[PDB]
């Protein structure tokens, strides 16, 4: 009743890490079903302060991205209901939680946990109808108040791994290689790099303001450049210094010959931008204000420069649907994104756990699509996930929301990319389309209650997706339903866009992991196991819609040659519906379209795929077969440009790490996206190690980059900032320069990790130097002005006779320092070093001095 | 002598821009009498390869559209002859064209010359006796042979200009909009667009042929339409799918009871048109055959269909006089008139330069006004124009010629309105009435000399046409004889009319530019010059007939009320001729009518208008006057339906371009007839910029639409071919349907370009991306087929991730490209773009496989 759920809401939750590599150690992960035999043990404690607790009528619902296994205190016993959410129950012998007592609840979970964010918060209390209630000391993103440090090793995933844990002391070597330039060295630099730029020795001085001539751009553009130099401090005046525009195509030549290029003058008076159009000269008004320095004093260089793309496509990915974010918090990334030239916006607006975009006519994608509370029908809501609490989590783009954020990436020359992800990744539809179904069958009103249904009747296919879900995850492929399904919402996001003044130019169709990842290469079959696999009945496991008779009869008549190529098949449809609504360009995971024969089998002129595989597993190799296909290869590896992942190895950073164990503001900039395989001479995999690579393939080129923003343990709008803000920045210059260090694809080139030196990383090491003084001295100071909760790095320091040496990874940043175990922070002065002793904590300082990185001891 | 007639056609010209804005530069424009002080320099090089060339007693004509206005090497001066003539000699400083020397003769000329297509070809020398020869490397259609490159910006017309020059890189972009919809996309789709129609999914299967019931048409008619199926591939055989035709006339209701409305059934084994009258069921039969695809498969849509003509008046006008045309192309345009439903053909039998319709009783309107060549005294030929060379150049319709041209019209349901320009644009006539006199007059048979005179013996009027002749180009319209001589060639014309089985019905009277150019705005007086004007004499400038005695007796005895309403007087004069003739419409220029009281002023019950003033200067606002009037106002604008105008801003195209830069297909498919404010949202003026329009006044609306093909520039059949086709099928396209886009009229609406959003833009563009689709994969195949050399657009190509990405203005048409300086050209394929590097070019090619459009480099 709801005196045991109050009771348990009060129980305090600790967890702590026992043993991240458990299969290394006497526990037989395999045995257990883990996933190529790896496993960890975790201890879950519950102490009461209160009055025993002896009821039994209860469940505790929680969170993990892992799987329990195994529940090694026979009070309790751990079961799954989907994706990540598991429920804690006593068994038979528990005896209650005693009066002032701790309970221990030892576990088991698949794979290991090395960082604390893979612990989630809000574990829930529920009794019979009684409301659920969270236990209290959960309900909370401060993670201390309930997972324990990390000790000793626990941050290794292997007893090899290479990886280096960041402290103030490693972390100072990290990033030793760099030092902090004099202003005078930092005169002239445009970011993005431009492509031609020759500095003077004056400055324009605008510090009483510009005469924009802003007649070249549409208004709402033009108001973005006003706006923008106003925000940077420069006064626009008619008797301001002049900054002219002009746009004539014909002045550009060759490779200049884009969208987006301009020709730039800066002078002792006036200005001059000379653009392609109007992006070109949005871009030039772009590059004089990256010289606006953060002091005010309103300089800049004069200087003569000439600047395009290398690409087209420059890109940001936005998950909304795992966890939803705000327009607010959408219209600031566009913000930045502009500054810094990026002009694609891919938006994951659905998934298994939410679906954020109003559609007329489908209701229930929003009213059951769009929030997450505890409903066991899931008639009103879908099953809570992530952490968010057991009450309703959610929210949705209005169709006005939705058309406004549209007009505002126009006026900042973004092109939006809708994305709704399918067949695979699409139970926020699926659940709602059954809701759907329900309600208007019990109205009797049974053609419109199938008429955008996304289940097969009577598909038993047991198959479970790579988040955990089952069959509901994957929407059936072979239905004439399922088309009428996307057929609507694609004509109803069409025509949002066409209201908004910018029809679409490319349908995002997604297409990733539309398979049973207990058929996986790691798992084996109980009856004939083989060794180091997890052990599992593979007997009743299914490909996707194996059980679907619609989707047989659809292979009997010959449509579809197997089960197998449901997914390209799903792809191909797609691509005609797209083109059907005026569309010619249609996007996917590669992995969706897989099965083409190539993009000739698209109804679209035009199929772009979002490269996902790694570096290290064969991906510099297996990119290029997808242009040599016809397939524009948009370059998205994982291993560099997911910015879910953390920004360092330090356990108590946010982000995934399946990919790899960080990648930093520096790594990001060092990424070579059209030669992957020199990537091998300047980074090292997923556990620290060298490899090689080489491809003798052709390899005409990458169409594009992007930079992916995951978003399921970016539970809130500043997380979101702080994962993708500032190494945002590095994927804005690689995106747009390509460095002299970036060398040719070379057909038979080995390039090999500690052993070939054909990069010029001399060249890469001091572009990167002057890049991260950019950002320290002069750029950061922007983000804080744009009110963008980035990621402040947390200082190196080492203690030398006696005096603190302090370093950051973006030199110019302030550094503080504490004596007293933080109580009392001080300015730290590279040239008049403090004298410590004892136990010192650093931290850095955001420019206008209200923000602080994390404090650690040195 | 000979000798040196022989060297100087060895010369080697070469003509090259220097500047299209010296006025914009140092050049005094005003001073040297250019109209609104604008001038251009230009540079004629002549090269000698041969031995010096010393001799003084020689002149080399030359034509332009422009005036000279100063010499810049002293060795040469340059006067005015009449119309297009000019003549280069040596100066008393000539020391004479040196062995193996280029001789340099920069020149300063009014206005701007913006296309290559500006300088003519075939200059001549001449000196004592010899016969004239041309400069040889002159006898081309070719400009490259003597006419340099446009560079830079020299295209444009000021320094604000905001055209925007076509290269493949901007004509890419200003294609990219468009695509290529699937064949399925494209069934049951009649050009023009029919009022109503219903398309079903089955298709009826023509390819074995069709059974035609044509006897609801007259011989020729029907002969016509069995004769449209087998150009087409469609046998016709008594055992072939039924197409049957009926005429009754009471099933038509309100807006659709008009001449060429019909029913039309297609269904999947039999067919059936119903029309309103014979040319309805013609128009039916036309509607199927457009239908017919070109790829031979003989199937069309079944559907239901409903149609009839916005407008009674669908024409096209064609210029004769200039460059003469022969019968094949007339026919040829003909025929395809009939293929889009068009049914007037306004045919410009005389100008200034030739007169092209033998008329018995009047000879020497043939034999002299009928060819041009170097006679000083114009008493065999007229002076040569528009460089043809100085050789005889002309023909004419010999009565036989025109006879069958209207039979050949009417066979098609084409009404042939002749017209014979007066009182200006009359210099052919004039001069051969002038050559007429004399003859008459040597044998002493004065009367007969006198009776068709069309000068008044005392007329020593100064006044300079349009295109600068003088008064011979005015007919005086104060004489009995003048009026004799348009009574003449009234009733000659109509008698060859009722031969050939179409009486005439309109009378196009002409009436354009009867006035004198140096008294306009643009020019001042010499005593008292104001700024920014050309500064002239006009103390001794009249307006035209000024001092003709005759026509001052005239206005005396108060026939007529001051000079300057003579034109005017003119057409009510003839309307009375016209009227006595048995004709009841009269059609003209509306500058020639401008001082009439109303339509109530002339003999005839119906008086027509085409109206020809541009909209950015107030014609959406002055056409209403004319409807409100009593005048039948055919929309004639040359800022949209001149087929004169370029196809597109690229020096290398043809055209005249004082109206607007260019008017390609989708330009002309964009204009809105009948609700002229509206186009100020949907296109840009002269210059590129945005317009505003409005208007508060009453509009009743049009009575049709024709677009004009004059031919200064058209030199030869395949030249005017190249002009009207294809977006000669837009104009039927807005000739015969009202789209939804077109907004009802609204007074006091007002439209401003690139502010107001009143117009449906996405109908507008999804309505021509059809339309253009259908051009590119049916309807040029069938104009292929006809033999009209149709312009080819020249390809729009990028290079994106080092591959090639092409489109064309009309998606379906076939693109090549070369990598070898257009040495060996490939098949470009969207689906497998081709990777390059280096100078690429591209072109397009027509669906036959024959021809090609230009190539550019990309
Ligand atoms: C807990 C964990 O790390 N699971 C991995 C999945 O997150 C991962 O999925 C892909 O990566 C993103 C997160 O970085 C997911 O949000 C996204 O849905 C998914 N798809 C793409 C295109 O990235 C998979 C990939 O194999 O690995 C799991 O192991
Ligand atoms: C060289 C030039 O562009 N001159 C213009 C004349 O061509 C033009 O005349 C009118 O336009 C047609 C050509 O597009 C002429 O062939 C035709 O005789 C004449 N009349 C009509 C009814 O169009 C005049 C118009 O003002 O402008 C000159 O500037």
């Amino acid at each position: 009743d709801q005196q045991l759920v109050d009771q348990l809401s009060q129980l305090k939750l600790n967890v702590k890490m026992l043993d991240n590599r458990a299969g290394e150690n006497g526990v037989d992960c395999a045995a257990l079903g883990a996933d190529w035999a790896s496993c960890n043990r975790v201890l879950f404690t519950l102490s009461n302060d209160g009055q025993a607790i002896d009821g039994k009528d209860w469940v505790i619902y929680f969170h993990s991205p892992r799987q329990t296994l195994r529940v090694d205190n026979d009070q309790f016993k751990i079961a799954h209901l989907t994706g990540d959410l598991y429920k804690l129950e006593p068994t038979a012998k528990f005896s209650g939680f005693p009066a002032g007592k701790a309970v221990e609840i030892p576990v088991v979970a698949e794979y290991w946990q090395l960082f604390r964010n893979d612990f989630l918060p809000r574990w829930y209390a529920t009794s019979g109808d009684a409301k659920p209630k969270m236990l209290a000391n959960t309900d909370t993103e401060n993670l201390d108040q309930f997972v324990a440090p990390f000790t000793g090793d626990q941050w290794k995933r292997t007893k090899d791994d290479k990886n280096i844990l960041m402290t103030p002391a490693s972390r100072f070597v990290s990033n030793a290689d760099l030092q902090t330039l004099p202003a005078g060295a930092l005169r002239g630099k445009i970011v993005p790099t431009p492509m031609q730029v020759k500095v003077h020795a004056q400055d324009a001085d605008l510090r009483k303001g510009v005469a924009l001539d802003l007649s070249t751009l549409v208004k709402p553009a033009a108001d973005v450049v006003s706006q923008r130099f106003a925000l940077l401090g420069v006064p626009v005046q008619t008797n301001g210094y002049p900054i002219k525009t002009d746009i004539q195509p014909g002045k550009f030549k060759g490779a200049m010959a884009v969208s987006g290029a301009y020709e730039l003058k800066i002078g002792k008076k006036e200005a001059q931008v000379i653009g392609f159009d109007q992006a070109g000269v949005f871009y030039g008004l772009q590059s004089i204000l990256s010289l606006v320095p953060s002091d005010g004093s309103g300089k800049i260089a004069t200087l003569d420069a000439s600047d395009a793309p290398r690409f087209p496509y420059r890109g940001i990915f936005l998950d909304v649907a795992r966890n939803f974010h705000k327009k607010d918090a959408v219209l600031r990334l566009l913000d930045q994104m502009a500054a810094y030239k990026l002009n694609k916006f891919h938006f994951h607006l659905s998934d298994d756990e939410g679906w954020r975009i109003e559609i007329p006519g489908l209701p229930e994608l929003t009213e059951v699509g769009g929030q997450r509370c505890h409903d066991l029908s899931e008639t009103t809501c879908l099953l809570p996930q992530y952490g968010q609490g057991p009450d309703v989590y959610g929210g949705f783009f209005s169709r006005q929301d939705y058309i406004d954020i549209i007009k505002y990436a126009q006026a900042r020359q973004i092109e939006v990319i809708p994305e709704i992800d399918m067949p695979a990744h699409a139970r926020a539809a699926v659940v709602s389309m059954e809701a759907r179904y329900k309600k208007l069958h019990a109205a009797g009103k049974e053609q419109e209650a199938n008429e955008f249904r996304l289940v097969d009747q009577t598909d038993t296919s047991n198959t479970t997706s790579v988040q955990f879900f089952n069959r509901q995850s994957y929407l059936n492929p072979c239905l004439d339903s399922s088309q009428r399904f996307v057929d609507k919402v694609i004509g109803e996001i069409a025509q949002m866009h066409k209201e908004a003044g910018q029809p679409i130019k490319t349908w995002h169709f997604g297409g990733d992991d539309a398979k049973n990842i207990r058929l996986g290469a790691g798992y084996t079959d109980k009856a004939k196991p083989e060794p180091g696999k997890g052990i599992i009945d593979q007997s009743n496991e299914d490909k996707p819609w194996a059980k679907s008779q619609v989707c047989q009869t659809m292979i009997k008549e010959g449509k579809v040659a197997d089960m197998e190529h449901l997914p390209s098949y799903f792809g191909q449809e797609v691509s005609k519906l797209v083109k059907a609504h005026g569309i010619d360009r249609m996007q996917a995971w590669q992995d969706g379209l897989k099965d083409a024969e190539s993009s000739k089998a698209f109804a679209t002129s035009r199929v772009g795929v979002n490269f996902w595989d790694t570096l290290y597993w064969g991906g510099f190799d297996s990119v290029n077969d997808w242009a040599n296909k016809g397939y524009e290869v948009v370059v998205s590896n994982p291993d560099y440009v997911y910015m879910d992942f953390p920004y360092e190895v330090n356990p108590d950073e946010r982000g995934y790490y399946w990919g790899t164990r960080f990648s930093d503001e520096r790594k990001v900039f060092s990424f070579a996206p059209d030669n992957m395989p020199q990537n091998a001479e300047t980074s090292v995999d997923r556990d620290g190690n060298h490899f090689n690579a080489k491809s003798d393939k052709p390899w005409p080129g990458a169409y594009g980059l992007s930079a992916q923003l995951w978003s399921e343990t970016q539970r809130t709008d500043p997380q979101m900032e702080y994962m993708i803000f500032p190494r945002a920045l590095s994927v804005a210059e690689r995106s747009w320069h390509r460095a002299g260090w970036e060398q040719d694809y070379r057909a038979g080139r080995e390039y090999k990790g500690g052993e070939t030196h054909f990069v010029d990383t001399q060249a890469l090491e001091k572009d990167w130097l002057r890049f991260a003084n950019i950002l320290g001295q002069r750029e950061l100071a922007k983000l804080d002005k744009g009110g963008v909760a980035y990621r402040l790095p947390v200082p190196g320091a080492r203690v030398a006779g006696g005096k603190l040496e302090a370093n950051i990874a973006l030199p110019g940043l302030g550094i503080e320092y504490s004596t007293d175990g933080g109580k009392q922070w001080q300015r730290y002065d590279a040239k008049a070093k403090p004298a410590v002793s004892g136990e010192v904590q650093v931290r850095s300082v955001s420019p206008d001095g209200k923000r602080y990185s994390r404090a650690e001891k040195v």
